[PDB]
């Protein structure tokens, strides 16, 4: 059950979500980014170190945007058959956390764009304006983000998040 701290940690973002790791730290999928902007949360491009690789996007800041978060550790994905948890915010304000059998890290072909993914199946279903949503596993008694939400099969029994590499 992920405590409220960590789910507001969940920002509307683009056209779907991103992800607070840290004070410092934001993580979304590339293609839920708005182009052609010059300030993120108030920053200026200029002020944030910005990488994006295989669908997955990372935003460092210069400075503390959410002090009252401690940081968690990010993971380039998660053991294989590992149940993680995708933390969906809805815009109605519902939240709607989804357990998933995690398969193998894979890089894939998405409608063009290349991803360092991971596969899961659902164990309720993702929808357009889910990605970037984290993915998160328990690990001791610490939390632990492992990629944010990419794709989904047809099906939909199978959803993709991004990894960093």
């Amino acid at each position: 059950h992920a405590p409220p701290t960590l789910w507001s940690r969940v920002t509307k973002f683009g056209s779907g979500w991103g992800f607070w790791v840290s004070p410092t730290v934001f993580i979304t999928t590339t293609h839920v980014v708005p182009t052609g902007v010059k300030e993120f949360f108030g920053e200026p491009l200029s002020s944030i170190a910005i990488h994006q690789a295989g669908e997955f996007t990372q935003f460092r800041f210069s400075k503390k945007m959410r002090p009252d978060l401690t940081g968690m550790v990010l993971e380039e994905g998660c053991p294989e058959g590992t149940v993680c948890s995708v933390l969906i915010k809805r815009d109605s304000g519902e939240l709607l956390p989804l357990a998933v059998r995690m398969g193998a890290i894979a890089s894939m072909r998405i409608q063009g764009r290349l991803v360092h993914g991971q596969s899961g199946m659902l164990l309720l279903g993702t929808i357009p304006g889910d990605c970037g949503a984290p993915y998160v596993h328990k690990r001791g008694n610490d939390w632990v983000v492992c990629g944010v939400h990419a794709a989904a099969t047809k099906s939909g029994n199978t959803v993709v998040c991004a990894v960093q590499a």
